[PDB]
């Protein structure tokens, strides 16, 4: 699975080890080995939520399987909690797009996961 | 709805109030409450369109519904117009990917829209 | 077709002519004219793959058609080949999400490709 976070929160406001924490937390949440987890944090972004420039975040979680109604509700609770605690972003100013990818549409190591 | 614009146009060329204008126009165009509109602009990017480094833009518009043949054409007319007028980018050097998201695949406020 | 690569490799490590090479190779690979190919490279990113901060890349290839099991495997060999040779990124530290887009869902030149 791969998780990306785009936020207007300053770089200096991103705690050391945040990437490591995301990796471990996602490994547990998805049940996938951490070796397969990819995390990407993009701070200092020019963005707005509801017209406001208050702290916010636009995220995405791509996974081959492990995506569904209940699971996504669970991932959101987890991720919003992490963003609220580590970056001080209000959960109601966070959007997380979930993508259930087909193995044939994910390239890796010169081939695909098909 | 969430709109993202990646462009090689410099930061200084993005006019004040641009994010604000995008939010309103999208609110109007989508028929969605302004408070739920998210906008993200990423200037100074290393990109090419048709092999050329002249001003260009790669964008995305995600929305739960309100995505379709006629609606997308209307959004494109609107958004290319804004990019041409505000960022001086030719409409024929702009790509906009539209995504009709399922409510269950959009996280927000510790849960999802399902 | 549009290709985006996000990587923690530094900007100085991206060789001159990289965007042009991607443009040409993707035109050759997809069979589409180079005039339609868009490429975007984002270096110096804050990311981890498998819990490690060694060179890695998170990419996406969007295309109207020309996406499939065998074609995607071919694109992955080509793109990982380029990332390894030009950016010194190990193929097993690269993810490429492939998206087969409907023409009606791709905006360009004030309208869509429908
Ligand atoms: O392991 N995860 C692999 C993976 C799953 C889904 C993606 O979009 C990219 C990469
Ligand atoms: C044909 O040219 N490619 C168009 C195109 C295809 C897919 C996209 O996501 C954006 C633009």
């Amino acid at each position: 699975p791969m998780f990306i976070v785009n936020t207007n929160v300053p770089r200096a406001s991103v705690p050391d080890g945040f990437l490591s924490e995301l990796t471990q937390q996602l490994a547990q949440a998805t049940g996938k080995p951490p070796q397969y987890i990819a995390v990407h944090v993009v701070p200092d972004q020019l963005m707005a939520f509801g017209g406001s420039s208050e702290p916010c975040a636009l995220c995405s979680l791509h996974s081959i399987g492990k995506i569904g109604g209940a699971q996504n509700r669970s991932y959101s609770k987890l991720l919003c909690g992490l963003l609220a605690e580590r970056l001080r972003i209000s959960p109601d100013r966070v959007y997380i797009n979930y993508y259930d990818m087909n193995a044939a549409n994910v390239g890796w190591n010169n081939s695909t996961f098909a």
